[PDB]
């Protein structure tokens, strides 16, 4: 018999289907519940001190297989046991959050899956949504660190590929209407990173772009339910049943820290079917691209 831990760290639409998914693997590869394994599903609810529990509780479990989702309850895991198999989800970055030696070759007893997007992955659709644009608009918060990383890669990826970039630099909620409404004129098309200060006030951006013709391009779902166009969104479903099949191999046999860290692979492009209507544009005629409808 086999004793699995489940640790994650909030209830979440993409979180929750990692885990759906991760278990439906198992089924598959005949590994059913409390039949040949057991596993020990603990939620640490968003407590950030709970993490750290379910992981030494887990340690001291002495269980088979760690399936961590998300980076602090992957993080937590790594602290309790350098000894038991771990493999994680929904993180972005692996190497960022010291849990692999490097991302190919991992060196410990961590592996899984990435659920990274490229700011080139999110720009594809300047084809389909913003076609002959020379400039990219990107408003972000200057006090998130993790902003300005993705606009010094959208930076790079538009000097490379022959864009310009036009930045509105903000610090408060109030100065987007302000902001949003600058770039009126300027862009072809505007990239929302993964920044909470935009991405919380979406309903004013979708507002003022939407009125000017200006398409909205997302780093992930939220926004586009909220406003935006379209993103290169994950399917976590997949995420964690790739997850899980890597899993099986543990279990049956494979050494973690040889296991090289398996990535997004199916991403599929996520279209605000109503933002869109309000643009005046029609459906891409690609059938492989999902629709969804604001709030």
């Amino acid at each position: 018999v086999k004793k699995i831990g489940i640790t994650q760290l909030v209830e979440h639409p993409a979180l929750d289907a990692t885990r759906t998914g991760f278990v439906k693997a198992l089924e598959k590869n005949g590994f059913k519940d409390g039949e040949n394994i057991d596993i020990d599903f603990q939620n640490a609810q968003n407590d950030m001190p709970t993490t750290q529990s379910i992981a030494s509780k887990f340690a001291s479990d002495k269980k088979d297989l760690i399936f961590a989702i998300s980076t602090p309850s992957a993080q937590a895991a790594f602290n309790a046991t350098k000894d038991i198999p771990i493999l994680i989800t929904a993180v972005s970055d692996p190497v960022a959050a010291g849990l692999v030696k490097t991302l190919e070759k991992p060196g410990t007893n961590v592996s899984g899956t990435s659920d990274f997007v490229s700011v080139d992955k999110g720009l594809e659709l300047l084809k389909i949504f913003a076609p002959k644009a020379k400039t990219i608009g990107v408003m972000y918060n200057t006090s998130e660190v993790n902003s300005k990383v993705q606009v010094d890669a959208l930076k790079e990826y538009a000097s490379k590929n022959g864009f310009k970039v036009v930045e509105k630099g903000i610090t408060t909620s109030n100065e987007v209407n302000q902001g949003i409404s600058s770039l009126v004129g300027k862009i072809d098309v505007l990239y929302v990173p993964t920044d909470n200060l935009v991405a919380s006030s979406m309903p004013i951006v979708s507002k003022i772009a939407t009125e000017n013709k200006i398409p909205v391009i997302a780093a992930e779902s939220g926004p586009v339910e909220k406003g935006a166009l379209a993103c290169q969104g994950i399917n976590y479903e997949k995420l964690g049943y790739k997850t899980g099949e890597m899993a099986v191999k543990i279990l049956n046999g494979e050494s973690v820290s040889d296991m090289p860290v398996a990535t997004s692979d199916d991403t599929d492009i996520i279209v605000n079917e109503d933002i869109l209507k309000a643009l005046g544009m029609e459906k891409p005629s690609n059938e492989n691209i999902s629709y969804v409808k604001t709030k």
